[PDB]
Protein backbone atom coordinates (compact mmCIF):
# COMPACT_ATOMS: atom_id res chain seq x y z
CA UNK A 1 0.00 0.00 0.00
CA UNK A 2 1.03 3.77 -0.17
CA UNK A 3 -0.60 7.23 -1.97
CA UNK A 4 1.10 10.38 -2.78
CA UNK A 5 -1.06 13.54 -1.62
CA UNK A 6 -0.53 16.67 -4.05
CA UNK A 7 -2.76 19.30 -3.17
CA UNK A 8 -6.72 18.13 -3.44
CA UNK A 9 -5.43 15.08 -5.23
CA UNK A 10 -4.89 11.45 -3.92
CA UNK A 11 -2.81 9.45 -6.26
CA UNK A 12 -2.81 5.48 -6.07
CA UNK A 13 -2.41 1.78 -7.63
CA UNK A 14 -5.69 1.55 -9.45
CA UNK A 15 -5.39 -2.21 -8.33
CA UNK A 16 -5.69 -1.12 -5.05
CA UNK A 17 -8.46 2.07 -5.04
CA UNK A 18 -10.99 1.54 -1.95
CA UNK A 19 -14.76 2.70 -2.73
CA UNK A 20 -13.88 6.24 -1.24
CA UNK A 21 -11.43 6.44 -4.36
CA UNK A 22 -14.01 5.31 -6.55
CA UNK A 23 -16.73 7.52 -5.42
CA UNK A 24 -14.25 10.76 -5.23
CA UNK A 25 -13.02 9.84 -8.82
CA UNK A 26 -11.00 12.68 -10.70
CA UNK A 27 -8.99 10.06 -13.61
CA UNK A 28 -8.36 6.73 -13.60
CA UNK A 29 -6.06 4.74 -16.61
CA UNK A 30 -6.34 0.94 -16.27
CA UNK A 31 -3.51 0.97 -18.44
CA UNK A 32 -1.10 2.74 -16.52
CA UNK A 33 -2.55 0.82 -12.90
CA UNK A 34 -3.55 4.63 -11.68
CA UNK A 35 -6.34 6.22 -10.41
CA UNK A 36 -6.46 9.66 -8.70
CA UNK A 37 -9.19 11.08 -6.27
CA UNK A 38 -10.17 14.08 -4.62
CA UNK A 39 -9.30 14.74 -0.43
CA UNK A 40 -10.93 17.55 1.39
CA UNK A 41 -7.32 18.93 2.75
CA UNK A 42 -4.29 20.37 0.82
CA UNK A 43 -1.55 17.92 0.52
CA UNK A 44 2.47 19.05 -0.21
CA UNK A 45 3.95 16.05 -1.63
CA UNK A 46 6.10 17.91 -4.23
CA UNK A 47 6.20 16.21 -8.13
CA UNK A 48 9.16 15.81 -9.85
CA UNK A 49 9.32 17.19 -13.38
CA UNK A 50 12.12 15.88 -14.60
CA UNK A 51 14.17 13.00 -17.57
CA UNK A 52 15.92 11.63 -13.97
CA UNK A 53 16.74 7.99 -14.00
CA UNK A 54 18.34 7.51 -10.61
CA UNK A 55 16.52 7.76 -7.64
CA UNK A 56 15.13 5.84 -3.97
CA UNK A 57 12.40 3.71 -3.78
CA UNK A 58 10.78 3.29 -0.65
CA UNK A 59 10.19 -1.11 -0.26
CA UNK A 60 7.53 -1.94 2.71
CA UNK A 61 8.87 -5.49 2.48
CA UNK A 62 12.52 -4.95 3.66
CA UNK A 63 11.79 -2.04 5.75
CA UNK A 64 14.47 0.03 3.91
CA UNK A 65 14.77 2.59 0.80
CA UNK A 66 16.92 2.12 -2.07
CA UNK A 67 19.12 3.32 -4.40
CA UNK A 68 17.97 2.33 -8.01
CA UNK A 69 18.56 3.04 -11.94
CA UNK A 70 15.89 3.19 -13.79
CA UNK A 71 14.19 3.20 -17.10
CA UNK A 72 12.60 5.80 -19.17
CA UNK A 73 8.67 5.66 -19.19
CA UNK A 74 7.57 2.74 -21.67
CA UNK A 75 5.03 -0.20 -22.70
CA UNK A 76 5.89 -3.17 -20.92
CA UNK A 77 4.33 -6.90 -20.97
CA UNK A 78 2.80 -7.64 -17.62
CA UNK A 79 1.54 -11.40 -16.65
CA UNK A 80 -1.97 -11.79 -15.64
CA UNK A 81 -3.39 -11.49 -12.12
CA UNK A 82 -6.17 -11.32 -9.69
CA UNK A 83 -6.61 -7.35 -11.00
CA UNK A 84 -5.74 -7.94 -15.03
CA UNK A 85 -5.87 -9.87 -17.40
CA UNK A 86 -1.77 -10.45 -19.23
CA UNK A 87 -1.55 -6.77 -20.95
CA UNK A 88 1.04 -4.20 -21.48
CA UNK A 89 1.25 -1.67 -19.14
CA UNK A 90 2.41 2.39 -20.30
CA UNK A 91 4.25 4.85 -18.70
CA UNK A 92 6.03 1.90 -16.69
CA UNK A 93 9.70 2.00 -15.66
CA UNK A 94 11.88 -0.75 -14.54
CA UNK A 95 15.14 -0.75 -11.98
CA UNK A 96 17.12 -4.13 -10.64
CA UNK A 97 15.56 -4.42 -6.91
CA UNK A 98 13.51 -6.27 -4.88
CA UNK A 99 9.35 -6.34 -4.43
CA UNK A 100 6.73 -8.33 -3.42
CA UNK A 101 2.89 -7.63 -4.69
CA UNK A 102 2.37 -5.52 -1.02
CA UNK A 103 4.95 -3.36 -2.08
CA UNK A 104 2.93 -1.64 -4.71
CA UNK A 105 2.42 1.78 -3.10
CA UNK A 106 5.99 2.39 -2.54
CA UNK A 107 7.19 6.13 -3.52
CA UNK A 108 10.22 6.58 -5.80
CA UNK A 109 12.29 10.11 -5.42
CA UNK A 110 14.80 11.76 -7.16
CA UNK A 111 16.47 14.99 -6.04
CA UNK A 112 13.28 16.96 -7.73
CA UNK A 113 10.22 15.45 -5.60
CA UNK A 114 7.90 12.04 -6.06
CA UNK A 115 8.58 10.20 -9.38
CA UNK A 116 5.95 7.50 -9.04
CA UNK A 117 4.87 4.97 -7.30
CA UNK A 118 5.77 0.90 -7.32
CA UNK A 119 3.37 -1.13 -9.63
CA UNK A 120 4.84 -4.03 -11.02
CA UNK A 121 7.64 -6.64 -9.94
CA UNK A 122 9.24 -10.32 -10.27
CA UNK A 123 12.49 -11.58 -11.63
CA UNK A 124 14.47 -9.38 -9.55
CA UNK A 125 13.23 -5.99 -11.29
CA UNK A 126 10.88 -3.48 -10.13
CA UNK A 127 8.24 -1.30 -12.25
CA UNK A 128 7.13 1.68 -11.19
CA UNK A 129 4.14 3.61 -12.49
CA UNK A 130 5.58 7.42 -13.87
CA UNK A 131 3.51 10.62 -12.69
CA UNK A 132 5.49 13.19 -13.76
CA UNK A 133 3.80 13.93 -17.26
CA UNK A 134 0.48 14.65 -14.94
CA UNK A 135 1.06 18.06 -15.39
CA UNK A 136 -2.53 18.85 -14.06
CA UNK A 137 -1.55 17.47 -10.45
CA UNK A 138 -0.26 21.12 -9.48
CA UNK A 139 -2.56 23.32 -11.34
C1 LIG B 1 5.44 -5.13 -6.77
O1 LIG B 1 4.67 -6.16 -7.38
C2 LIG B 1 5.20 -7.40 -7.44
N1 LIG B 1 6.46 -7.62 -7.11
C3 LIG B 1 6.89 -8.89 -7.10
C4 LIG B 1 6.10 -9.96 -7.42
C5 LIG B 1 4.79 -9.72 -7.79
C6 LIG B 1 4.29 -8.42 -7.81
C7 LIG B 1 2.83 -8.17 -8.15
C8 LIG B 1 2.66 -7.57 -9.53
O2 LIG B 1 3.62 -7.33 -10.26
N2 LIG B 1 1.39 -7.31 -9.92
C9 LIG B 1 0.18 -7.63 -9.15
C10 LIG B 1 -0.62 -6.36 -8.86
C11 LIG B 1 -0.89 -5.56 -10.14
C12 LIG B 1 0.40 -5.32 -10.95
C13 LIG B 1 0.10 -4.55 -12.23
N3 LIG B 1 0.43 -3.27 -12.23
O3 LIG B 1 -0.41 -5.12 -13.20
C14 LIG B 1 1.12 -6.65 -11.20
ZN1 LIG C 1 14.07 16.01 -12.10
Amino acid sequence: SGAIYVGNYRVVNRHLATHNDWANLVWEDSSRDLLVSSTTAQGCDTIARCDCQTGVYYCSSRRKHYPVSFSKPSLIFVEASEYYPARYQSHLMLAVGHSEPGDCGGILRCQHGVVGIVSTGGNGLVGFADVRDLLWLDE
